[PDB]
């Protein structure tokens, strides 16, 4: 069934607890000192990472070419260790998936794994009043405190949890191309 | 690492959500219509099982020969399906264990898996003011709503969660001999 061993390896080497004015979130480190967190975390210029106050060197709230929220924020942090590079486990394209795990790492739940079954490419979602694109959906109840939970299948990190109603959960897609080294562009 | 596949098989075929005046508990079905739940659930003469009201035909709050609480209650239920017989997965003796999973099944968390690392035979525990014997301990924080969570290692169901402080969790041991067909004795 589920790739529990894979989800477990991602959680140990590549997640941290992040805390902003908005609360705590599971935060996925991706490569070097680059990580992701849901845009609703409202990242500022400092953040707590495992309860250590950390300078945010860069934060990019992703939107698509329709200027619509994608609900991922890519952050660059001022800290000493690099994350293990997990870009090769990121999907190239939008897709549907079988048998996913949602894993959570917070002060409340420091390591918890939830199979969520099939994951469908859902598309548009109205996410607490913000229109949002590129959403993945799983038919599992959602509870508070799971935001940023990392959604995996064996060998693939496919997105991060961003919301739910009492019956479904929603994750924001991760694509490999969000994290390729690139072009000289004024971003702020 | 952890036997996630084993814990998952136990959860699917052998647990139900039980609800008493005291709240909800993960309930482990053991064989026929016999199950266990923590003594602190305060089982009466009817109980809800997956939100269906069910007659309790028998409840035995286990104590040892020192007349001390063991915090397991064995219940016999009036319901149509039998549980898959999992007695052969019960340990013969007290023991310590490597790499356990704690799995929870409630309306809040319908399927959640938590590795808790090493499990030690701890013995005496003062459990909210009730002295209690035969306790297993794991060095993992405890959160509310996990009572009755089933503690496994691959091929062994070793106990059920009964409490914790902010740093450790405690499970009540399950032993094979709690469930062998037996002698003619007035029990009530």
């Amino acid at each position: 069934g589920p790739g529990f061993d894979f989800a477990q390896a991602i959680m140990k080497k590549n997640t941290v607890v992040a805390r902003t004015e908005k609360g705590e979130f599971t935060m996925l480190g991706v490569h070097d000192r680059v990580a992701v967190i849901p845009t609703h975390a409202s990242v500022g210029e400092t953040i707590y990472i495992n309860d250590v106050e950390t300078k945010v060197l860069d934060a990019c709230a992703l939107r698509d070419l329709t200027d619509t929220n994608l609900e991922i924020t890519i952050v660059k942090l001022d800290r000493n260790q690099k994350f293990r590079d997990i870009r090769h486990f990121l999907p190239r394209y939008e897709d549907d998936y079988n048998d996913a795990v949602l894993s959570v790492h917070t002060s409340k739940f420091p390591n918890m794994y939830i199979p969520v079954g099939q994951v469908t490419n859902y598309g548009f979602l109205n996410l607490g009043g913000t229109p949002t694109h590129r959403i993945l959906m799983y038919n599992f109840p959602t509870r508070a405190g799971q935001c940023g939970g990392v959604v995996t299948t064996t060998g693939k990190v496919i997105g991060i949890h961003v919301g739910g109603n009492g019956a479904q959960g929603f994750a924001a897609m991760l694509l490999h191309s969000y994290f390729t080294d690139t072009q000289k562009h004024h971003h702020h």
